[PDB]
């Protein structure tokens, strides 16, 4: 019998769910295109991986208010990123990537549909912008100003002028959550009751799809059991998600469970089928359209190097070269407390873009989900902590 794993302030947990000792770290690797003329004459895109970056997180909870007799609890998971320069393939002040320019392929497929209505296009026929674009690693994490957001901005100020992929997202949270502690049932141990006030999701079509399961993902209940399935709710991949068993594992001195994503996840399938948007109509398996979580810009996630993906996302650009080892999501969990030791959070964020007569800048460039940057989200237990979990167990 092992319940000293509930959030109550005294407990084993509470403290380490409140501040983890265990550093988790983010790295980013970025696709730099070789190739911008020809891509934007027709042919097929030429990429260079680039990395890794090694930025190493700071966690806490804040905002913590206890509900419901001790059954719920309130929290933000504020998060921070602290460059590690020996760690990391270089500077990312001095790097310089080449890529898409997400910020105008954003804008256009405002004006398409109106987000932004149809006519500020003539600030980009007056101001006449390049689709690939060089900007350093840290202008395309962290932020930079555009022209044409600048030229927005003005018109629109709850617009932004910035843009860039992890903008305004260090020292914050993703937003309001109650979590469920496990004292109703061990269970349900900060499993996740609701999510900016809401319970479920506005996006997906199916109700199902718009289901939130699971936990933030950071841990897990405790007496985990091989049969069964573990769902996630990730709110930055707009979707919950689930793992399954995948084999036995050591890490330190520590048994675990292995689970990782299954191809189930992203396939064209059946429960599948809500999240492709509109009607039912999915550019294929191994991909999710997320422009409705993203504000409309045309962003595609999916996993690294299309791995788990249909074969022609991975032919469509040269470059790709997907394997199990490298580019998969898997967590290895002590069945018994519930609790990640080793795991690598891995995925990648993709642009959708095709030819547009309207558009010159976008000349005859194919129909593609075109890639930009991977990251793994990863953490390993120490011995100290391990040895003292693993003397703690009696
Ligand atoms: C991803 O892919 C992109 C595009 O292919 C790469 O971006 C290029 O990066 C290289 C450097 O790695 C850049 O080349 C350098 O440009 C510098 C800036 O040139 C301007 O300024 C100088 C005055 O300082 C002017 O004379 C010049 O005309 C330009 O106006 C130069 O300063 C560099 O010169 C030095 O380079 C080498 C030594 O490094 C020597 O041979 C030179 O004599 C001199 O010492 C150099 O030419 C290039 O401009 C970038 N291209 C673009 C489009 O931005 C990324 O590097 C790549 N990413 C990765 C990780 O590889
Ligand atoms: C977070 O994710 C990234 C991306 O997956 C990951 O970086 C990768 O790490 C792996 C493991 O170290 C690297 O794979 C190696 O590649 C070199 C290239 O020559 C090989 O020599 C290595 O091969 C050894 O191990 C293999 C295991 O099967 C054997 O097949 C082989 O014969 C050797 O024994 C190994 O394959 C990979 O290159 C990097 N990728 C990048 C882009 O850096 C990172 O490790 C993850 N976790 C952490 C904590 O960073
Ligand atoms: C990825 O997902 C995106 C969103 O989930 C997809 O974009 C959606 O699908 C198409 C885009 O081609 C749009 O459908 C059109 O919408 C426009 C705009 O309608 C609005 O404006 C009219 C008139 O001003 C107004 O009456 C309406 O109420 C709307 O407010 C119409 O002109 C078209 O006829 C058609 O309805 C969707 O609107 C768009 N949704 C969003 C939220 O952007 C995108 O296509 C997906 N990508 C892939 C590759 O599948
Ligand atoms: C989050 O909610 C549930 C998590 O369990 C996911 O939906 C579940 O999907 C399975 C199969 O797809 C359903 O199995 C069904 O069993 C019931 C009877 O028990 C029956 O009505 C069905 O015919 C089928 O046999 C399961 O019931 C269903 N859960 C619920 C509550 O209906 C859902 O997909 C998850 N969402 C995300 C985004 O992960
Ligand atoms: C994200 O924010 C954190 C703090 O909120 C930054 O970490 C600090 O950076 C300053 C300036 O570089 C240093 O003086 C501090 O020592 C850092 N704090 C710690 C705990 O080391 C971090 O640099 C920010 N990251 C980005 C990418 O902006
Ligand atoms: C995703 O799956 C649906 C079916 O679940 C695909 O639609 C089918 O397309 C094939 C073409 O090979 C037809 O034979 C079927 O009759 C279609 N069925 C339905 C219900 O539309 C859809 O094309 C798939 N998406 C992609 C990108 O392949
Ligand atoms: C969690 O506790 C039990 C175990 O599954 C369940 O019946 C109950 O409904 C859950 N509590 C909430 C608030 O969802």
């Amino acid at each position: 019998i092992e319940k000293k794993i509930v959030l109550r302030n005294g407990t084993e947990a509470f403290d380490s769910w409140e501040k983890p000792p265990l550093p988790v770290y983010t790295q980013f690797y970025f696709f730099n295109v070789t190739n911008p003329e020809e891509i934007l004459r027709g042919e097929t895109p030429r990429v260079e991986e680039v990395g890794p970056y090694t930025y190493r997180e700071l966690r806490n909870k804040a905002n913590i208010q206890f509900g419901d007799n001790g059954t719920t609890i309130s929290a933000v998971s504020n998060k921070a990123y602290v460059f590690e320069r020996d760690q990391s393939v270089g500077d990312p002040k001095i790097d310089l990537i080449r890529t898409l320019n997400i910020p105008v392929l954003t804008v256009i497929e405002w004006s398409q549909v109106h987000f932004l209505r149809e006519i500020i296009e003539a600030m980009l026929k007056a101001y006449q912008q390049k689709l690939f674009v060089t900007h350093t690693v840290d202008e395309l994490l962290w932020g930079y100003k555009d022209e044409i957001l600048s030229l927005i901005h003005v018109f629109r100020p709850d617009i932004s002028p910035y843009f860039g992929l992890f903008y305004e997202k260090n020292g914050t949270n993703d937003g309001d959550y109650v979590f469920l502690t496990g004292e109703d049932s061990y269970l349900n141990f900060t499993k996740i009751v609701e999510w900016n006030g809401k319970t479920s999701l506005d996006w997906w079509i199916t109700d199902k799809c718009n289901m939130i399961n699971g936990t933030d993902g950071d841990s897990f209940h405790p007496l985990i059991t091989k049969d069964e399935v573990l769902y996630v709710f990730p709110s930055d991949f707009c979707r919950s998600v689930y793992i399954t068993f995948s084999d036995y594992e050591s890490v330190q001195g520590l048994p675990a469970f292995r689970y990782k994503v299954p191809a189930e996840i992203l396939a064209n399938t059946s429960d599948n089928a809500g999240f492709c948007i509109p009607e039912g109509n999915c550019l294929g398996s191994g991909v999710l359209n997320v422009s409705i979580c993203k504000n409309g810009a045309p962003i595609i996630m999916s996993f690294p190097h299309f791995y788990q993906a249909d074969e022609r996302f991975v032919s469509a650009i040269e470059g790709m070269h997907p394997n199990q080892e490298d580019h998969e999501t898997f967590v290895d969990i002590n069945p018994l407390t519930g609790i990640i030791l080793k795991a690598a959070k891995r995925f990648q964020i993709n642009i959708y873009v095709k030819k547009l007569d309207d558009f010159v800048e976008t000349g005859d460039i194919r129909t593609m989900v075109f890639p930009v940057m991977y990251l793994n989200e990863s953490v390993h237990i120490d011995k100290e902590t391990a040895s003292r979990l693993k003397s703690m167990i009696n």
